[PDB]
């Protein structure tokens, strides 16, 4: 039980912080996926935050750009987005995404998300 926030219009160029909260509920026991649904593509994963194993992973589009992380309450999952580009407008989701592996595409979304719009 997911929930995003943080979207919103962005010039090229800029910088948004979504967030993927379970409230109190510590998410640090598990792992989490952010992924998006742009219009006329396929549901795509993002990122992934591993905290089994203390690792992260990034989809090829979005490396150097994009950082996942989580601050000491350990209840959030925060996707950092810099270096906006129109190709990242989408809908935001996150889920558990156990192990971060990388050939999987059914998830259990909660969320309703938040949409990312990148234009000048």
């Amino acid at each position: 039980q997911l929930v995003e926030s943080g979207g919103g219009l962005v010039q090229p160029g800029g910088s948004l912080t979504l967030s993927c909260t379970a409230s109190g509920f510590t998410l640090d026991h598990y792992d989490i996926g952010w992924f998006r649904q742009a219009p006329g593509k396929e549901r795509e994963g993002v990122s992934c935050i591993n905290n089994s194993d203390d690792d992260t992973y990034y989809a090829d589009s979005v490396k150097g750009r994009f950082t996942i992380f989580m601050n000491n309450a350990k209840d959030t999952v925060y996707l950092q987005m810099n270096s906006l580009k129109p190709e990242d407008t989408a809908i935001y989701y996150c889920a558990e995404a156990r192990g971060c592996k990388r050939g999987r595409y059914e998830y259990d979304f909660w969320g309703q998300g938040t949409q990312v719009t990148v234009s000048s």
